[PDB]
């Protein structure tokens, strides 16, 4: 039934997988359906979404501080966001919007960091292991003329 | 400050180890150079099945207990040459892809989670006195609060 929890849960979910990917991948979740039924949820999504971004007060209720571990920030924000015990359609998808939000501020934050610790270790051993060897082969222009197959 | 003084060896180091995983993800004049270079030798090691196999035998989803020993692994025997320094590079690549490929779609997850178990707490109810999700295809309003 198009009222009965288990719909709504399933299609929200599939709504909320559809509309965060596009603001933003393989979740290894169902796949978002491609019937029509679906699509035309998916358009309405976009189109009051994409006026949100003009929506000052979901902007203002939606900014976090820089490190408060994203875990606080959603259920504080997301309660705030229906505290007066109304709800519409657009409060709805105000809550898609912020959680698209918050996987980007995230990501913007975990990625590059990731990035740097990896990086950080691989300078680090090349330093201290291969430096030395890379000064007596006259610095990196060797590199060049390599057109061998390393083995191990 | 000299092309062998390890100033200059670092720095360089860092801009095609950068670079070198910039393009990964994706899929000056002496320093685009060596990226090209390093770009080939990388593509080379893709079908080096010796490596491949090597990377296969390890854990790349905790990077941590392993970058080290596999890279001291890799230059165990004393011996050098630029196809083992691309492989390193090539490895630590490996471990930032592993990681980008579970720790963002787990990011990702836990984020839906979070919103969706909200909705079935708060708005289910409302969502049902709606009909359902069709009621969105009637709405042309902006919220307030
Ligand atoms: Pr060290
Ligand atoms: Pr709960």
């Amino acid at each position: 039934g198009p009222t009965s929890s288990e719909q709504i849960m399933k299609t929200g979910a599939l709504l909320l997988q559809g509309f965060i990917q596009d603001r933003a991948p393989e979740l290894a979740l169902d796949p978002v359906p491609q019937d029509a039924s679906t699509k035309k949820l998916s358009e309405s999504l976009k189109r009051i979404g994409d006026e949100l971004d003009s929506n000052m007060e979901l902007q203002r209720m939606i900014a976090a501080v820089d490190t408060d571990s994203p875990r606080e920030v959603f259920f504080r924000v997301a309660a705030d966001m229906f505290s007066d015990g109304n709800f519409n359609w657009g409060r709805v998808v105000a809550l898609f919007y912020f959680a698209s939000k918050l996987v980007l501020k995230a990501l913007s934050t975990k990625v590059p960091e990731l990035i740097r610790t990896i990086m950080g270790w691989t300078l680090d051993f090349l330093r201290e292991r291969l430096l030395g060897w890379i000064q007596d082969q006259g610095g990196w222009d060797g590199l060049l003329s390599y057109f061998g197959t390393p083995t191990w």
